[PDB]
């Protein structure tokens, strides 16, 4: 079976890439390779990333337009309400789990908040669709007292495109016969993009191998990081594993009484792609393919939930942010009252939506939680030493939550 | 009736926003609110602006393609000739009225001209459509003697998109059966964008309220501006009122013997949206909706004239530019001969086309008239103190001229 | 016949533009005209360039999608293999001819190579289609040892768009009935863009006249250039003439036993447009029109080969690069062994693909050959004095090779 062959090839890609990176580092790593030969060594992973980012846009737009135009606006609204409830509850549970793990294990033994949320709202409503295709609104500060002035910076505004696609699909549904032509157009475009996804899946193993090989070759050494941040890394990774292997599967089983680990086997490939790429947006294409044809999720439910979740639902990001907040508080020996914990949870849950879903997109918002909850911000300099791995662990769970919620809402629809 | 309800809500939005801004300023204004809370206070207006600018592009492009493909190229050429004649004559009349008011009341008691027009011509023929969707060609100067070097700067090139849409629609018409598919596609897209416009119209009241509230909260105080520029403000606003309430309605009545104030009631909402947003491009979406369904203008005539006029026809801009030129000449006590007045009129009429139709887009060209007609340029520093209001007054009349010309050409077609 | 009238008008445009430029230079040139009047003088050529660049994008994309969707993937693969073989062989022959001419006549009596090829590969796989529509990936260097860091710089990524269009057309072919709607859509769009091309062809004469008039008016004087670079100019131009009038027609005749000069008469107009614009991308629109309706090349074969070749096949560029390499080696009296010559040929052939097909796009890569083959790079400062003409001579042959290969593959298909 080609699906099992692809899954095996992706697992072997991850393992052999770890092995190749370890062997290259033992042979000297970047210093032995040199900057030019190092850049040439990690290139296939960059090609995989580029290939995925090339199709993020048309796939997301067309799939969401078709999905929103495939349902009654009332039914679509109810489905979206349930999906948002599931996303929010899972993110809150991940935040609480992260805080609890950080408090129990005790691993620790900028932009304004208002400006961050206003930028979120601005990106939700893009001022230009073509610009939104490759730029997002971001606020910097001038001194005149700090005055916030904003501009469009590099980075696809996936959130604004998602919102516009949903709204445009609802409009097409409202049109009736006149909008059917555009529905057919976008469905055909999405099917072609899905064919491209199927072709890119076969290159995904090589890209993942080289991604992981380069990222572990880029390290100074395992000891230098772990001897100082081992308990923090353990907190983050263990929370991710508990949420993805126990909590989320538990919820799926209780609401969808089917074997969740079969569902996870059906998406092993996009999970490894998320680990390799460290971005939910780039692995979303593969996740949609697998969830549609490897599992029994309906086409419209998948194409409506997965793209929305990949931008709004981020359980790993919230867990990492809470663990980081508690770790920084413990480093400074700051007291954490119940109000303080609730504030951490709420701020992490709210910022997870604003996370751009791109590599190193959690540290940008971590300062927001460290500001809402007054804590030393400079200590983030430590987290960046291990963010290259915690971010991948976060992306894995982030896309896993999307897939499991899509399955759960498929069961609810059925 | 929902139309009358929306009109009443928009009028109440303008009035209550003025009241809210006055109350906030009396309570202290920005200093009492603070920069963060001020930014949060004016946000809904920015959201309305973003929502409108999001749909300017697809609406303009699809509507113009469909309109140009809906008529015989000869009939389309005759319609465009009549529309251009009407626009030019109305702009010349506005320029003459502004000059006459400035001379009678006597309120006054950079980029090269060639480079400005070459940039206009370049933007008319965009070098890239995707870039034109969010950028426009602009010329800066290097010293080597000043050499003009140009680049693409932020700002949608609505003029180039309009020209390309008209040309592409004519091409589709030339194709015949083969082009009908694209005509259907663009008509469906425009209808969906019009549904989005209908949804945005219901948020327009809140956005307008907050826009006006913030803009009058941003003031230092009414006295500081008026005690020095009251007669200039009076000249500009009175010329706008005379042109929009007497001259343009008079022309509409003589050429279209119907009550023009009923037509103006049919578009009160986009007029208030223009006042709030200070941009003809952003209020064009709402103007098209109203002119199509609130008045009896045909679909093709509206979708061909309104988008063209919103970029080419600007009577308020020309009136303001002439009043500013005469005001600056009177400040410096410069003599204005008949040749001088004719030059002012011609330059203002020509630059009105080049005006980008965006907030504060008239002061950019005012220097062009002050250069063609040698006058002190530095004095523009005064006008910027009141441009926030004169520009809104200009945009109101600018969109009003579009609507009335669309009605007049509808009568001519009938 | 309108075709012969257009050809005559374009030839007269070239000749009369040379005459006008010579007359203006004799009257003083830029100094007599002045910077403003000079900028106004050369404007029509810039308008022609903008008009062509406006349609490069939709034309290339839609034509390639339709062509790739019009053939069986196996047949399309065989056609592409033959086209690539022809392109590579012709480019190698041009490189060898340039090297031989430089060695016989002896006219001579930055970015890393790996980074250049990695940028080529990145542009082949664009990370964003909207960004690719007007930007291309380029690598600069930071000092930390030089570390290569890359970003998107201005310039349409025609190569990535070509690859994506071919892949998307193959995907549409794979879809079957569901993809036929998109095939029809893109065919209609390409036909409309071709109508626009037909309209732009009639303005092409004026633009070409003013282009050549300005470019020869921009000169200091013929003597200052020729008295020092005459034999190099002769080598380049004579190699181009030999390849375009003897070698390429010879190959066409042997593989397609028809009069090649009739085929060249059929494309005289795009050849002169290439000479005037100095860009294969901008003249590709006209070349497609002529090759389709002036000669007997099939629609799909043209729309598949011409856009691919205009980015991949550049015989003139390779010839110029080889002549420049040998000229610089002779200036420094560097020995050229057989290995050295083979390296020059291979590097020029490989870099010709990476050439962006835009004015002055050969000198960017010339340093790549001068680095792979260690030679003084500074001497390129001389070539820039004559690149304005050699680049045009290169573009002529570059598009001529595309047209002749399209005809040859048409014969092969027949
Ligand atoms: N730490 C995080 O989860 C940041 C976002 C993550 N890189 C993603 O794309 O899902
Ligand atoms: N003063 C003016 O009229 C400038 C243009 C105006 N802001 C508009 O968009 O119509
Ligand atoms: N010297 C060259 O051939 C560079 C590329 C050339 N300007 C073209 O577009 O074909
Ligand atoms: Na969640
Ligand atoms: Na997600
Ligand atoms: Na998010
Ligand atoms: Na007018
Ligand atoms: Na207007
Ligand atoms: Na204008
Ligand atoms: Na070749
Ligand atoms: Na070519
Ligand atoms: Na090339």
């Amino acid at each position: 079976l080609r699906a099992n062959l692809l899954v095996l090839l992706t697992v072997v890609a991850v393992v052999a890439g770890v092995a190749l990176g370890l062997g290259v580092s033992g042979a000297g790593g970047a210093l032995a390779l040199g900057p030019e030969r190092l850049s040439a060594f990690v290139f296939p992973g960059e090609l995989l990333l580029r290939l995925l980012r090339m199709i993020i846009l048309p796939l997301v737009v067309c799939s969401l337009i078709g999905g929103a135009a495939s349902l009654d606006p009332g039914a679509l609204g109810r489905l979206g309400a349930w999906a948002l409830l599931f996303f929010l509850v899972t993110t809150l549970l991940a935040s609480a789990l992260g805080v609890g793990l950080a408090l129990a294990l005790q691993p620790g033994a900028s932009k304004e908040v208002l400006d961050s949320f206003l930028d979120l709202a601005r990106n939700i409503f893009p001022s230009n669709l073509v610009s939104a295709a490759f730029r997002s609104y971001s606020t910097t500060y001038e001194e005149r007292v700090k005055v916030p002035v904003g501009q469009e910076v590099e980075g696809m505004n996936i959130l604004g495109l998602v919102v516009f696609a949903i709204v445009f699909g609802v409009a097409l549904r409202k049109l009736g016969p006149e909008g059917e032509l555009l529905i057919r157009f976008f469905n055909s475009f999405n099917e072609a993009t899905m064919v491209l996804v199927s072709w890119i899946m076969w290159y995904a193993p090589v890209g993942i191998m080289f991604l992981v090989a380069g990222k572990i070759v880029e390290m100074e050494d395992v000891g230098l990081l772990f001897a100082r941040l081992g308990k923090y890394i353990l907190c983050c990774l263990l929370g991710h594993a508990i949420h993805g292997l126990l909590v989320l599967p538990l919820i799926y089983f209780l609401f969808t009484r089917k074997n969740p680990y079969r569902f996870l086997w059906g998406i092993v490939t996009p999970l490894a792609t998320a680990f390799g790429t460290s971005s939910s947006s780039a692995t979303l294409p593969l996740m949609m393919k697998c969830v549609e044809e490897n599992n029994g999720v309906a086409k419209h439910i998948s194409r409506f939930i997965l793209p929305i979740g990949a931008t709004v639902n981020m359980d790993g990001a919230a867990l990492f942010q809470c663990v980081a907040a508690v770790f920084i508080a413990q480093l400074s020996q700051q007291s954490l009252d119940f109000v303080k914990i609730i504030t951490i949870l709420v701020t992490a849950t709210a910022s997870s939506v604003g996370a751009a879903g791109i590599p190193a997109g959690g540290v940008l918002t971590l300062a927001i939680i460290l500001e809402a909850v007054n804590l030393p911000v400079d200590h983030i300099s430590l987290i960046l030493a291990v963010d290259w791995l915690v971010d991948r662990s976060c992306t894995v769970l982030n896309v896993e939550g999307d897939a499991l919620g899509a399955g759960l809402l498929q069961n609810y629809v059925d």
